[PDB]
């Protein structure tokens, strides 16, 4: 039903910063989760961060202390601020919504590529 659209991917230096955003085309309950996942070369997709109730967050340990998730409730948009970027953060980043009526359905965006370069 609702369409999720990521923006902000690109090519960034190791140690750099990048901010992704994901806007939904319809109303998302403040009590649903909006989150980020990523899929790196040769690996399965993995959880990155999620947020609900405006400010209640959870991060994968691989990114905790480097990435920040935030959310604008009115605008149905979630954001992923990346700092201290590492080459191992290179991946396609996908935003997702998890409904909390029954925790049974997840909705996915189309993905945005983030490439962290080790070349100086
Ligand atoms: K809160
Ligand atoms: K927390
Ligand atoms: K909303
Ligand atoms: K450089």
């Amino acid at each position: 039903q609702v369409q999720l659209q990521e923006s902000g991917g690109g090519l960034v230096q190791a140690g750099g910063s990048l901010r992704l955003s994901c806007a939904a085309s319809g109303y998302i309950s403040d009590a649903y989760y909006m989150g980020w996942y990523r899929q790196a070369p040769g690996k399965e997709r993995e959880f990155v961060a999620t947020i609900t109730h405006g400010t209640n967050t959870y991060y994968a340990d691989s990114v905790k202390g480097r990435f920040t998730i935030s959310r604008d409730n009115a605008k149905n948009t979630v954001y992923l601020q990346m700092n201290s970027l590492k080459p191992e953060d290179t991946a396609v980043y996908y935003c997702a919504v998890l409904e909390t009526r029954s925790y049974s359905f997840r909705y996915w965006g189309q993905g945005t590529q983030v490439t962290v370069s080790s070349l100086e």
